[PDB]
């Protein structure tokens, strides 16, 4: 359905396209945070319109994070409002060193906001991010709430941290903290097999513990209720492996890609902040293809 903000014109500062504004928006409890919010092109105030958060990685900025994420390029996104938040001290909700920083409650309170001043089509709200920023998106899909207002996520190189010391820390077995409120969450992770921030195995960082990436990957693929069966396929001459879950019905609700040699980055052909290389593929138009394979069911 449209929101309610459908008909209204956009704010008297704004205009379609062009840069992305800087806003800042004080929560109900009296926190002042910041986003940048990118309007398509082609936006009309009577049109139903799909919505993209995308979260920066730990000692990043929403500015960095749009030049990283692309999600503002409308060769690759031309249809949906592209939202960068700003995390306190550069980083987000789920980090060792973020404390009572509900950023949950920044997102709901930011798509609340945007329901009232734009045309959003609240069964196509989206939320990516990089490393902290997807272990914030990993978040977002294991709260109760968030996860029955966002239709899919795609965590880049997410940090999933769980609250067990590097000594206790057992990658491959250690419980993911997750109690999503519907069925049928889909995820899509990318990941580095040399990431050495946040390792392919996991293993204990910074005093906290993070899981191996498959055992984060099955863990999702059993909650969700599609056991640990997978459909594989070998992607530029093998250095990228492809994993999909769920049955025939539901192939790659739960969808991994496991990059050869890549680093903690933002998958991109082309040089980007994160590694001035390139690697295999461009992370963000397979997001933008998910993200509209999955939209939020009626109920
Ligand atoms: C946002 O608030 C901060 C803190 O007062 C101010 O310095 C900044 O210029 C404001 N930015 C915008 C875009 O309104
Ligand atoms: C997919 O399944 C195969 C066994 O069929 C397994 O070896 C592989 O590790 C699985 N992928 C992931 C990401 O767990
Ligand atoms: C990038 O490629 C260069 C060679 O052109 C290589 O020596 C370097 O280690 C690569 N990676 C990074 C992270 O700079
Ligand atoms: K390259």
């Amino acid at each position: 359905a449209g929101s309610a903000g459908c008909g209204q014109p956009l704010p008297p500062s704004q205009n379609p396209g062009g840069s992305s504004y800087g806003v800042n928006f004080t929560l109900s409890a009296g926190t002042q945070r910041f986003y940048r919010i990118h309007i398509p092109s082609n936006y009309n105030v009577n049109t139903p319109t799909p919505l993209i958060f995308s979260f920066h990685g730990r000692g990043k900025t929403a500015e960095s994070q749009e030049k990283l994420s692309q999600f503002s390029n409308e060769d690759w996104n031309p249809d949906a409002i592209a939202v960068y938040p700003q995390g306190l001290n550069k980083e987000w909700q789920g980090d060792p060193h973020s404390k009572d920083v509900d950023d949950i409650a920044f997102t709901m309170e930011m798509l609340d906001y945007f329901q009232e001043k734009f045309c959003i089509d609240s069964t196509r709200v989206y939320a990516a991010g990089k490393s902290n920023g997807g272990g914030f998106t990993n978040l977002l899909a294991c709260d109760p709430t968030a996860s029955t207002r966002i239709a899919a996520f795609a965590p880049v190189s997410g940090a999933y941290y769980q609250d067990v010391s590097e000594e206790a820390c057992h990658p491959t077995t250690v419980p993911i903290k997750c109690s999503p409120g519907r069925p049928s969450i889909p995820i899509l992770e990318f990941h580095g097999t040399a990431d050495k921030t946040i390792p392919y195995g996991g293993g204990g960082r910074r005093g906290e513990c993070l899981p191996s990436i498959p055992h984060f990957v099955r863990e999702w693929s059993k909650r969700l209720g599609y056991g640990l069966h997978n459909t594989t396929k070998e992607l530029y001459d093998g250095n990228v492996q492809e994993y999909q879950y769920g049955n025939g019905d539901n192939r790659g609700i739960v969808t991994h890609y496991r990059i050869g040699g890549l680093g903690h980055d933002w998958p991109s052909v082309r040089p980007n902040s994160d590694n001035p290389n390139g690697t295999y593929l461009d992370a963000t138009p397979i997001i933008v293809k998910f993200f509209k394979q999955w939209v939020l069911p009626g109920s």
